[PDB]
């Protein structure tokens, strides 16, 4: 069931939660697997992504404790008004955000993630995102998810398929060269944590 | 007071947490300062620094949730085994993090961290772990603690002090280059997380 919860924050209407939490299908609170959302008052949920690798993570949906976001245009202004190391050298951030979320899980339009299960997908995408949001370290995709691949129990199939869909969602000539190309009505949305101590959430949809 | 809890886990009788909690001096939980500490059932508590930055950080030390560690060697091999994305090229990464704590909070052997109060200090020392823990970028050190003067209000003698320690704290060069090298007698731990959802921890101590 999709959560309704009302915002207590003057300007900060949204609730950010994440949704692997008790009642998820095959749930485990020793995983450490996400599926971030936003919604607002109960409404449609929209697939959310974190940003702040030293701040906290949104609280589980079935926490006592909630976290509000205000949503603003996902510009190139806002991310350096809110990310802490955004990898601004390649000058277009927010268009590589934008790639990311339309090729990474759900929407896939390239098929980059075929044969990815959903978890393993969101977290392939969030690793892209956190490329781009905080400078994470990647240097050898052969090499990434050790760490996941001992904590999840990631089989050799999964972990093939992670690493090279993580190697073309961080590589823009790659991406650039699909078929399906970002369109206008795609667009890219920040969400602003009330809660300085909690990670601040980013989400694109169709408008 | 030093917190007394006991592990029900076998092999993890340490506990980890944030002692920046509900009752430390000037504690503000709208602060991202932390002041993370391990103790074995409420004996001496040791300065801690955490790793893994797409984990979770330790809960507060008034949380009913408690977190178990394993103390481990502090060796290179004990890094790759528990680290996302440690900082290995140079193959000094055991080296570089005793570096750091024996100039750091609280040791500071050579006065790096003079005139820096200590949530500040504490912060310093865990940005310079994480640069080698978790490979986190760091360019120029003139431009670090941008978002932690707006979210910490950071006056500029604070800042310059904090800019300037860290720089010298990631130098390998520099910290070689100074008059107390680290001694044979004091060695580093790692604390491994029973729950691989939480972050491992690091500690150092004079044997
Ligand atoms: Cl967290």
């Amino acid at each position: 069931s999709v959560p309704n919860k009302q915002s207590s924050v003057q300007d900060y209407p949204w609730y950010g939660y994440d949704s692997y939490s008790k009642g998820y299908p095959d749930y485990s609170p020793l995983k450490t697997y996400h599926n971030l959302k936003v919604n607002l008052d109960g409404s449609k949920e929209y697939q959310a992504y974190c940003f702040n690798l030293t701040k906290h993570f949104p609280s589980k949906s079935d926490s006592v404790r909630s976290q509000w976001y205000k949503k603003l245009e996902g510009t190139n202004e806002n991310f350096i008004k809110l990310a802490d190391k955004p990898r601004i050298e390649d000058g277009q951030l927010q268009q590589n955000i934008l790639r990311i979320l339309y090729n990474g899980y759900p929407n896939d339009r390239n098929g980059i993630m075929k044969g990815i299960d959903p978890l393993n997908a969101i977290l392939v995408t969030q690793n892209a995102i956190w490329y781009y949001t905080d400078s994470s370290y990647i240097s050898d995709t052969s090499k990434a998810f050790q760490q996941e691949e001992t904590d999840l129990k990631l089989d050799s199939q999964q972990l093939q398929l992670m690493r090279n869909a993580l190697k073309r969602l961080i590589n823009p000539k790659e991406v650039e060269s699909l078929p399906n190309q970002v369109p206008a009505n795609y667009q890219l949305s920040i969400f602003q944590s009330s809660d300085k101590t909690f990670q601040n959430l980013l989400s694109a949809e169709y408008v």
